[PDB]
C-alpha cells in the first residue's frame, strides 16, 4: 500500500499469535513492542528516545507478521508508550518513503 | 525521491535561517527541533516518548524548507536528542510510507 501520514500509520501486527496495534516509525532504528512474553534467551539493550533512556529485552529471530508481510527478526520489548515497528523490521517488509 | 530504510532518513532543512539535519519521522506526531531561537510568540508544551516528557516551545505558523520542499507548520522547540521531521510537516510535502 501507500500510507499517507495526516493519521497516525498504525496497523496490525501478529506476534505470538496474538494480534496488536503498532506505529510504522521511521524515526525508530528498532522495533519496540509493550511487556509481552517471547520464548528464547535475551539480552540487555539500553535505547534512547526523546524522554531519555530505558532498558528493554532484546529478543532476536522473532516471527512476527505487519500489515499481512511476515518478518523474522529482532524485537525489544520494555515500557515503550505505544508499540513500535522501527527500520529493522520495515526493511524486510521492504517499505520506503516516498516524496 | 524515494528514501530506503537501511539507514536513517535523515535530510538537510531550512529553519529560522539556519541549516539543519533532521530525521524524517513517521512516528512523530510533530515536528521537534533542538534549542535553537525562532521568532513570535510561543507556549510551553509537554510532549512524550521513550524514557518520558520533556517541556518545550511551541511556535505555530513557522516555515520550514525539508529536502527542497518548502512547509509551514508547527514546529516544538526544545532538549530533543535529534531534530525531528514529524506527521505535520510530512504530509505538507507530501510524503507517503509504500511497501
Ligand atoms: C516513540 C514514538 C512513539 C514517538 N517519538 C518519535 C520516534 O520516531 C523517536 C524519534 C527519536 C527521538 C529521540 C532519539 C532518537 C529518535 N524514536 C525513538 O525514540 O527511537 C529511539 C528509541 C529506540 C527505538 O529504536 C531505536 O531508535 C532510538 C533508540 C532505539 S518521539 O521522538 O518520542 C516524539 C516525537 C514527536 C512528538 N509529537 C508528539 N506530540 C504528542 C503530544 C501528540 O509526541 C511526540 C513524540
Ligand atoms: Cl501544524
Ligand atoms: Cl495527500
Ligand atoms: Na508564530
Amino acid at each position: 500500500p501507500q500510507i499517507t501520514l495526516w493519521k497516525r500509520p498504525l496497523v496490525t501486527i501478529k506476534i505470538g499469535g496474538q494480534l496488536k496495534e503498532a506505529l510504522l516509525d521511521t524515526g525508530a532504528d528498532d522495533t519496540v513492542i509493550e511487556e509481552m512474553s517471547l520464548p528464547g534467551r535475551w539480552k540487555p539493550k539500553m535505547i534512547g528516545g526523546i524522554g531519555g533512556f530505558i532498558k528493554v529485552r532484546q529478543y532476536d529471530q522473532i516471527i512476527i507478521e505487519i500489515a499481512g508481510h511476515k518478518a523474522i527478526g529482532t524485537v525489544l520489548v520494555g515500557p515503550t508508550p505505544v508499540n513500535i515497528i522501527g527500520r529493522n523490521l520495515l526493511t524486510q517488509i521492504g517499505a520506503t518513503l516516498n516524496f
